[PDB]
């Protein structure tokens, strides 16, 4: 069958963990009360949940209310358990009650106020550099905390850029990485959908989110949104082969004894590894530097092994340029 494969780093932060951190089903949600807020606009609407606009009636703060459909309704105490882990790390949004609505019968997970997709196509190079570095601190926050994002993307960062303040948000999709557990490839959005995901490997870890973050890190210094533009799981693949190469795909499929779907024998071919300096042009060229080439090189790679981690990202020459 294909070959297993583990993380190689915080491997097994989640084994020496008593049970209660990573076994979120044993979890009991000590309920808040849902009067204690009142719903002042509808910021959102996704499959899994709508967001909101709200105030905390008793002491005037204004909050952020997630209400959740019954899919991701179903999986709350995972939610949960890995927010409050979480709550108090650098960048992360701060999970603030949890109530139930006796109306509608649905759950919701109210947060704590964040200011802010429209934004990371306007920036300077230092300030690409700068949030880079930011939610660098959110992912291996999570990853040395034995967790798993898998749905980085631009809408999962909210950006207050009078205040240079950045949260990864939407831990809706995040999971708890146990060595050797076969996971859902259904996670993170099309775009940002890591190779290991379209050729449906499921012994993924950390490093999914860390090729998320290179389609956004892509994104921004290209100006190109998204960076691969997949019609659907298939052609998204077919994106990356022709940006990089068919060859390093086999050799990745080939080390993990994976076998592509055979309906790609129609819609892959054959593309050459493209040089990242290709995608440069004259409304681009002021947000690229031989380091940020270089760092993009070294996220965006097929083998989930081979991709730099979030700490290893951190000390990247692109990083030097950004007071510390
Ligand atoms: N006091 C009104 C209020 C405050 C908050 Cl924070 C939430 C809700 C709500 C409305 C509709 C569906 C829902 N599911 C879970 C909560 C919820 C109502």
């Amino acid at each position: 069958g294909p070959v297993p494969s583990r993380a190689r780093v915080y491997t097994d932060v989640n084994t020496h963990r008593p049970s209660e951190y990573w076994d979120y089903e044993s979890h009991v949600v000590e309920w808040g009360n849902q009067d204690d807020y009142q719903l002042v606009r509808k910021l959102g609407r996704g499959k899994y949940s709508e967001v909101f606009e709200a105030i905390n009636i008793t002491n005037n703060e204004k909050v952020v209310v997630k209400i959740l459909k019954p899919v991701a309704a179903a999986k709350i105490k995972r939610e949960i358990k890995i927010l409050e882990n979480l709550r108090g790390g650098p960048n992360i949004i701060t999970l603030a009650d949890i109530v139930k609505d006796p109306v509608s019968r649905t759950p919701a997970l109210v947060f704590e106020h964040v200011n802010n997709k429209q934004l990371y196509q306007t920036l300077t190079d230092y300030d690409i550099r700068f949030y880079m570095y930011e939610i660098l601190k959110a992912l291996d926050y999570c990853h040395s905390m034995g967790i798993m994002h898998r749905d980085v993307k631009p809408h999962n960062v909210m950006i207050d850029h009078e205040h240079r303040k950045l949260r990864l948000i939407d831990w809706g999709l995040a999971e708890f990485y146990h060595p050797g557990q076969e996971y859902n490839v259904r996670v993170a959005s099309r775009y940002f959908k890591g190779p290991e995901l379209l050729v449906d490997y499921q012994m993924y870890d950390y490093s999914l989110d860390m090729w998320s973050l290179g389609c956004m890190l892509a994104s921004m210094i290209f100006r190109k949104e998204p960076f691969f533009h997949g019609h659907d799981n298939y052609d998204q693949l077919v994106r990356i082969a022709k940006v990089l190469g068919t060859e390093d795909l086999y050799d990745y499929i080939d080390k993990y004894n994976i076998e592509l779907d055979p309906r790609f024998n129609d819609i892959l071919g054959r593309h050459s590894r493209k040089r990242w300096e290709r995608f440069v042009h004259s409304e681009n060229q002021h947000l690229v530097s031989p380091e940020a080439l270089d760092f993009l090189d070294k996220l965006l790679r097929y083998d989930h092994q081979s991709r730099l981690t979030a700490r290893e990202a951190m000390e990247h020459p692109y990083f030097y340029t950004v007071v510390k």
